[PDB]
DNA sequence: GGCCCAGCCAAAT
DNA sequence: ATTTGGCTGGGCC
């Protein structure tokens, strides 16, 4: 998938680190700054600034949004695939646009 | 109900100028600067701090995002319009309801 | 009413 | 003709 490879090269870079990384088990990754993220990372990575688009194609591959009750950060957007993990380098054409 | 009083108030206030403001026509509204909206500004008016959030209940009244074409208040501006909702008809928000 | 996720068309490919 | 971006809507809570 040229998406999801895509996400898993934003996540190489370390000089995002404080605004996108994976999550401490490596199974997911946060958005911990937003401004930043849209206006400097998605446009290097994506065909947009728009957080909302940038979601929604999380959403057509079966990502979903974690949910807090806080951890990672205030406004922090945690996003988790089953099969999408720092690890699994090798699975990404596993996820696909439901 | 309640949404579409407090969106106009908070459109009364001068200071938030640079963030968030009518247009020059006074017949939309547009957001400039939506992270310092979102952060500061949202939460005072909604109490939520998530521009989905408020740009669903935008939809939810009729209100529909003013796509710019080239020839704005910047790229990363979102104008926001509704045929009875204006700088001038403070009298005709009742007439704004959730479609 | 906030918010996750999806429908549906257009804008790119 | 097919894919990717984005405005809008459905429905849980």
């Amino acid at each position: 998938s040229d998406f999801v490879r895509k996400l898993y090269k934003m996540l190489e870079d370390p000089s995002y680190h404080s605004v996108v990384r994976w999550s401490d088990d490596g199974d997911s990754f946060v958005v911990l700054e937003n401004e930043k993220f849209t206006k400097t990372i998605l446009p290097k990575h994506f065909k947009h600034s728009n957080f909302a688009s940038f979601v929604r194609q999380l959403n057509k591959y079966d990502f979903h949004k974690v949910r807090h009750n806080s951890p990672y950060g205030r406004d922090a957007w945690e996003f988790k695939h089953p099969e999408f993990r720092a690890d699994r380098k090798d699975n990404l054409d596993n996820i696909r646009r439901k």
